[PDB]
């Protein structure tokens, strides 16, 4: 059919849809937007040829290119920050500059994370650490990775953790909520805010963040590499524990593909970046609401390129990420 049926998970997501479909129907491949509940019913809907396409971040990617779906990345977004490349952010450890453990010598540190289940601050490192045979954990009959995690780190700020009070021990805060999930040291910022207030020797965070937080401050702080070296803050690119890719639209492995990137590419020619229309493809940045928030494609996008044909979702998210996921299951 010459129609693509793209898979919206919010009502303002599936209004954005019908305006572009709008502002579409007079091409020859139109748009139809089909709206699920949330994005897994948009895989299986995908999968199930009910629907065509959606943009999935990177964990949603390897969910979507897993059995039975076996979805593939088809086009990613470029944004400003990371110069051309399909990368979100790269996740860091950081540490103080002048201590002297390598990631040798992790075992029995305190660590900050900025909460449980979350992608640089939980799923990278803890996977890779498992990948790498630091920690042992063979699977959830075993019990949470929480037990196994507590018997590497001495204590740790991980919000949002329920199993092991260890890992609510070094978090700032009264006691009924310095291990919720929106604790003092939850997210990239408060993992940071933990490592410089020495609760904790390492802190599991994106390439930006001390750049964010402490711009004044870079030189007091230092990345931990998987090599056994130690690297300046602003050394991310040789010195990082994965790159995390950026979000991806994902699509069922069918000719229905060319017809997909043909609309993409008309569609971010008209109504990308530089548009003079009302309508932008992409955000523009600075909507405030959640809810309004990166509707269809990130808000900071600035444009889709198109992946090789020949990657599949592990060679689009990379060894690193992708072991270190499989790790965490
Ligand atoms: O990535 C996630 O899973 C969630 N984040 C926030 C975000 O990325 O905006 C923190 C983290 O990566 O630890
Ligand atoms: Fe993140």
């Amino acid at each position: 059919k010459s129609v693509i049926r793209w898979c919206t998970v919010s009502s303002p997501e599936e209004k954005k849809c019908n305006n572009l479909r709008d502002l579409t129907q007079q091409e020859r491949i139109s748009l139809t937007c089909v709206q699920k509940a949330t994005y897994l019913d948009c895989i299986k809907a995908i999968a199930n040829n009910e629907a065509d396409a959606i943009s999935l971040d990177g964990g949603q990617v390897f969910e979507a290119g897993l059995a039975p779906y076996k979805l593939k990345p088809i086009a990613a977004e470029v944004y400003e920050h990371t110069e051309g490349s399909t990368t979100s952010y790269y996740a860091v450890a950081v540490v103080k500059k002048g201590t002297e453990f390598t990631v040798n010598d992790l075992q029995g540190k305190t660590s900050c994370h900025t909460g449980l289940g979350r992608s640089a601050g939980w799923n990278i490192p803890i996977g890779t650490l498992i990948h790498r045979g630091a920690i042992e954990w063979e699977g959830i009959e075993s019990g949470s990775v929480e037990q196994a995690v507590a018997k590497f780190f001495s204590a740790s700020c991980v919000p949002g953790a329920t199993i092991e009070q260890k890992l609510c021990r070094q978090c700032k805060g009264d006691p009924k909520t310095k291990c919720a999930r929106n604790a003092p040291y939850s997210g990239y910022s408060g993992a940071f805010h933990c490592l410089k207030d020495g609760k904790g020797d390492v802190a599991f965070v994106k390439h930006t963040t001390v750049n964010e937080n402490a711009p004044d401050q870079k030189d007091e702080y230092e990345l931990l590499c998987l090599d056994g070296s130690r690297q300046p803050v602003d050394n991310y690119k040789t010195c990082n524990w994965a790159r995390v890719a950026a979000h991806a639209v994902v699509a069922r492995d069918d000719n229905k593909v060319e017809d997909i990137w043909s609309f993409l590419s008309k569609a971010q020619s008209d109504f990308g970046v530089d548009t003079k229309s009302d309508f932008h493809l992409f955000g523009p940045p600075g909507k405030k609401d959640p809810v309004l928030k990166d509707l269809l494609f990130k808000d900071s996008a600035i444009m889709l390129k198109r992946v090789p044909s020949l990657m599949d979702s592990q060679l689009y998210l990379g060894f690193e990420y992708y072991s270190a996921i499989q790790s965490m299951r």
